């Protein structure tokens, strides 16, 4: 339950917030969050839960975190310690200067350059999969749109077969979401045994899929090995099956329910950037961190070499500090501030295929499904984690009011 309070620790710094299982999260796993961000709250806390670890709960914090990794660094990312110590994804478990090389290469994969690439496609399944529900008048987003459209997509990119999904989401899940079947590491193993073989056959033969380019890429001009074309595989594996796949249930779950917001969309199309900036900050969904590398004094707290802090991405523009009526959805707000795909060197390298997958969604369903809500008595649950999301999202609508475009 309840790590004993290191010595170090002052008590009246602590708040014992569960980032599994947050107090309020019937209330929205946003809205759980951001009990942190409440009057009497200070702006570094520490939680006795999960192993015990700091919180930085406002994002003036979080950002001066993330920009000094010499005293926050990524070697330990997750939470619980045990997690972070066997993570080893590249490259976001490694800091400047040899972290550098490996983003260059991951970029070759998920750069702008590929998005655009990738534009057609991507519309392409959109459009198949929408016209395809738009007559049944009814559809669980999760299981028939949200998961299929990234994944699908992810999948055919990295030249992966379809009917690996369901083992790969459930060992992606354990390591953002775990229900207990197993640890950070038991899933991480298992994300790699099935790569290995993969990645050694097309080393022996090169293709042009994802796992083809990281796998016989080089990085700062060498042959990257076996185990690190592994270790960053392994990271866009997660990427590509975890995040847009969830955030897209939090924004339809936000539109099922709010007709004013659709109509604008519907009005002038050409705002749908816009809106999904907003969404991308009102929704925000990831909370992973750093360690502590030596004994450092920070705003006024000594943090000690060892100790694990969490930065929550998602906190930051929720901040009231930095967006006033942060829990208001404005797609006109003047200054979206947000560090949704986080803040420094780490910066999402998929953050160009997120947007593309949520602006390209946002456009292609609401030009043929306008309107829809949630299903009548569901009583809609998210789930908190590393990265939060969406248990199930029953909608329904008019056929009548839908159109073949
Ligand atoms: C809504 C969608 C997404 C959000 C909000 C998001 C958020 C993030 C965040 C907050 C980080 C920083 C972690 C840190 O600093 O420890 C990150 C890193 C990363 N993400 Fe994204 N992510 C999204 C989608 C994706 C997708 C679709 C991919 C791949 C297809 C991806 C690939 C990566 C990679 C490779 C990194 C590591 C960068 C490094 O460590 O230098 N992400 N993402
Ligand atoms: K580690």
């Amino acid at each position: 339950n309840l790590a004993p309070l290191p010595p170090h620790v002052p008590e009246h710094l602590v708040f014992d917030f569960d980032m599994y299982n947050p107090s309020n999260l019937s209330a929205g796993v946003q809205e759980a969050w951001a009990v942190l961000q409440e009057s009497n709250v200070p702006d570094l806390v520490w939680t006795r839960c999960n192993g015990g670890h700091w919180i930085a709960t406002r994002g003036q914090l979080i950002r001066e975190a993330y920009e000094d990794y010499r005293h926050f660094s990524s070697e330990c990312p997750w939470i619980p310690r045990e997690a972070g110590e066997a993570f080893d994804f590249i490259p976001t478990s490694m800091d400047p200067p040899e972290q550098r090389q490996f983003r260059a290469l991951a970029n070759q994969v998920v750069g702008m350059p590929v998005v655009d690439k990738l534009e057609n496609r991507i519309q392409e399944l959109a459009c198949s999969l929408i016209e395809s529900l738009r007559p049944q008048g009814q559809c669980n987003f999760t299981e028939d749109y949200a998961e299929p459209f990234p994944i699908r997509i992810f999948m055919l990119l990295a030249g992966l077969p379809e009917e690996d999904i369901p083992h790969l989401k459930y060992l992606t899940d354990q390591m953002t979401r775990p229900d207990g079947s197993m640890t950070f590491a038991e899933a991480k193993e298992a994300l790699y045994d099935y790569l290995i073989p993969i990645i050694e056959q097309r080393r022996q033969k090169p293709g042009t899929d994802a796992i083809s380019i990281v796998a016989n890429g080089q990085v700062n001009g060498r042959p990257i090995t076996s185990d690190e074309a592994k270790r960053m595989c392994g990271l866009l594996l997660l990427g590509g099956l975890d995040t847009v796949v969830n955030f897209l249930s939090f924004s339809m779950e936000f539109l099922a329910k709010s007709p004013e917001h659709r109509q604008e969309l519907i009005e002038r199309p050409e705002r749908i950037p816009a809106a999904c900036e907003e969404l991308l900050r009102r929704f925000s969904l990831v909370a992973d961190g750093r360690i502590l590398t030596s004994d450092y004094e920070f705003h006024g707290v000594q943090l000690k070499k060892g100790d694990q802090i969490l930065l929550p991405q998602m906190l930051s523009g929720l901040d009231e500090r930095e967006n006033a009526a942060p829990m208001h959805v404005d797609f006109s707000r003047q200054k979206v501030s947000h560090t949704t795909f986080g803040h420094g060197s780490h910066l999402c390298l998929g953050q160009h295929l997120a947007r593309r997958e949520i602006i390209v969604t946002l456009k292609e369903w609401l030009t043929r499904i306008p309107d829809f809500s949630i299903a009548p008595g569901a009583q809609i649950q998210h789930k908190s984690g590393i990265v939060s999301g969406v248990q199930a999202l029953p909608l329904v609508w008019d056929p009548a009011t839908t159109k073949a475009v």
